[PDB]
DNA sequence: GCCATGGCTAGTA
DNA sequence: CTACTAGCCATGG
C-alpha cells in the first residue's frame, strides 16, 4: 500500500477513538496493519489542517505521556484539550504532561 | 544515492 | 523513575 492509503486508514482509525479515551502512536500503527510505522503515525497527525475534525489530541506516546513535539511548547494544546474531555492529567518533576494509560486507553 | 529531522519504541541499565 | 541505545522509516534538500 501507499502513503495516502496509509494516511487515510490512520485517520479512519483515530476518528474511532471514543471521546475522553485515548490511544497510542504505536497501537494505531499496529491497528492499520502497519506494525512498524509508529513514527509515521506521528507525522500523519502532525499534518492536519488545524480545522480538522480528527481527534489528533487522543493520540499519545506509548508511555502514556504527551510528546515533546519539540519545535516549541504548543502541545500545551493537546493537554488543554484532553482535559476538556475531563481526562485527568498530571505533571512530572521535569514537564512531561502525563496520564493513567490503563485507565484511559481505548481497548477495543 | 546522501543526509539530517522527526508527536516513536522496545530494550537496557 | 530517568537516560540511553537500537532499531524503525518517510521527508525534504
Amino acid at each position: 500500500m501507499r502513503m495516502d492509503e496509509f494516511y487515510t486508514k490512520v485517520y479512519d482509525a483515530v476518528c474511532e477513538i471514543p471521546y475522553g479515551k485515548v490511544s497510542t502512536y504505536g497501537e494505531i500503527a499496529r491497528y492499520v496493519g502497519m506494525p512498524s510505522y509508529a513514527r509515521q503515525v506521528g507525522q500523519a497527525m502532525k499534518h492536519l489542517h488545524p480545522e480538522t475534525h480528527v481527534p489528533w489530541h487522543r493520540v499519545i506516546n506509548s508511555r502514556g505521556t504527551i510528546s515533546k513535539r519539540d519545535i516549541s511548547a504548543g502541545e500545551q494544546r493537546q493537554k488543554d484539550r484532553l482535559e476538556e474531555e475531563g481526562v485527568e492529567i498530571y505533571q512530572t518533576s521535569l514537564g512531561e504532561y502525563k496520564l493513567n494509560l490503563p485507565e484511559y486507553m481505548w481497548k477495543p
